[PDB]
């Protein structure tokens, strides 16, 4: 699934950070009763309080939230593969796409775009929406999150040679294996 989590530099922090917190309560191969209920883009969203994955995606949103760029750089694609069904499962692919840049008169305000609303609402719509009409799986898996620059941005090992990679094996915590990649891009 192609989608695009644009905005500007706060709203595509956050627009990334509730999509891919909704995969893993959508999806979460291996979350808990833990998840929050939170509203905001206009409408109510949910999201997981698992420090562990969180840990993970918090190293990564430190880095989204200042890599090291202010131009391009906006693609990202998500690895979930089945470790007990048949191989790959499921592929959550969304792009970026900052617009009105600037940085003067910058200021805490501006009001996500009204599209935001509505392209962020259907995005978790789509996810929770197959959920139910999920049969109720999971198994163990692996998961790997990506992010696909332009030319703008050469993150040095500041990250740990290619995001972390953390694993499962449990007989209760499913997954299996979850990592974190920047991959670069040319136009």
């Amino acid at each position: 699934g192609s989608i695009t989590l644009r905005g500007s530099a706060e709203i595509v922090a956050e627009f990334f950070s509730f999509g891919i917190n909704s995969i893993l309560y959508q999806r979460g191969i291996y979350p808990s009763e833990t998840f929050t209920r939170v509203q905001k883009y206009g409408l109510t969203l949910l999201v997981t309080t698992d420090l562990e994955l969180i840990k993970y995606l918090n190293n990564v949103v430190e880095q989204l939230k200042d890599w090291l760029y202010k131009c391009s750089v906006q693609k990202l694609v998500v690895v979930i593969s089945n470790i007990e069904s048949g191989e790959v499962l499921e592929r959550w692919q969304f792009d970026i796409e900052c617009d009105k840049t600037a940085k003067d008169d910058s200021a805490p305000r501006e009001k996500s775009q009204k599209a935001i609303q509505d392209e962020i609402r259907s995005v978790i719509r789509q996810i929770t929406a197959t959920v139910t009409f999920l049969p109720l799986l999971e198994v163990s898996c692996s998961f790997d999150l990506l992010i696909y620059t332009d030319k703008d941005l050469v993150v040095p090992e500041k990250w740990e040679e290619s995001g972390p990679q953390f694993i499962t094996n449990s007989e209760e915590v499913r997954l299996r294996s979850f990592t974190t990649t920047i991959h670069k891009v040319n136009s």
